[PDB]
């Protein structure tokens, strides 16, 4: 019902949520999504994370916490959630404690560092629908063309290789300890942890979160 996906930028975690989406039929949070949508349209509550999003570096947590508090005060509560991309620091992760949101589930989606950079650089979009791509992992049927609509597909700023490395830099930094603060949480029996091969085929990844949840 309610689950967190943590992992390494490129782990998988937005290609597998379309998927739990679906299966379950819970709604996804992505702040990554609503922050790239407040830029693309002008929103006041989000559209300041332009620069830093190109730049790689963290948006402030008050902003992003904020974006997710009016998110889940839209949803209806027990359709439940699945955050994707969110909590990012401890701050974040404090805030859901804070405000009295408890999780099921804790998905990590473990990755080396050396498939990170590739899976990024070899990312493409279709921005309008959000359906993503890779050029070797999981290509589209025309190169550059998107399967649906046939436009030329993108490259976000922030899938540049330098880039990624600033993110997987800051990833280490402040949203890797995530790992061990859920872990800890799971410990102490708030919720249940589960930790997931993310260097598997979509195919078994999608098959060890069914597993997993049901
Ligand atoms: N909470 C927050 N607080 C502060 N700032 C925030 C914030 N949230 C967002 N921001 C801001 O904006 C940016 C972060 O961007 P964000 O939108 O949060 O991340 P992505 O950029 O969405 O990165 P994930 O880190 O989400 O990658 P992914 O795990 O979803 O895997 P994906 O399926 O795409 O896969 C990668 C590529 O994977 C290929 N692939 C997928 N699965 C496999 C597989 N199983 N095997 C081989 N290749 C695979 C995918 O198809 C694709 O080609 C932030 O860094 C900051 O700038």
């Amino acid at each position: 019902m309610r689950i967190i996906l943590l992992g390494a930028p490129g782990a998988g975690k937005g290609t597998q949520a379309q998927f739990i989406m679906e299966k379950y039929g819970i709604p996804q949070i992505s702040t990554g999504d609503m922050l790239r949508a407040a830029v693309k349209s002008g929103s006041e509550l989000g559209k300041q994370a332009k620069d830093i999003m190109d730049a790689g570096k963290l948006v402030t947590d008050e902003l992003v916490i904020a974006l997710v508090r009016e998110r889940i005060c839209q949803e209806d509560s027990r359709n439940g959630f699945l955050l994707d991309g969110f909590p990012r620091t401890i701050p974040q992760a404090d805030a859901m404690k804070e405000a009295g949101i408890n999780v099921d589930y804790v998905l990590e989606f473990d990755v080396p560092d050396e498939l990170i950079v590739d899976r990024i650089v070899g990312r493409r979009v279709h921005a309008p629908s959000g359906r993503v791509y890779h050029v070797k992992f999981n290509p589209p049927k025309v190169e550059g063309k998107d399967d649906v609509t046939g436009e030329e597909l993108t490259t976000r700023k922030d899938d540049q290789e330098e880039t990624v490395r600033k993110r997987l830099v800051e990833y280490h930094q402040m949203t890797a300890p995530l790992i061990g603060y859920y872990s800890k949480e799971a410990e102490a029996g708030n919720t249940k942890y589960a930790k997931v091969d993310g260097t598997k085929p979509v195919c078994e990844v999608r098959a060890d979160l069914e597993k997993i949840l049901g």
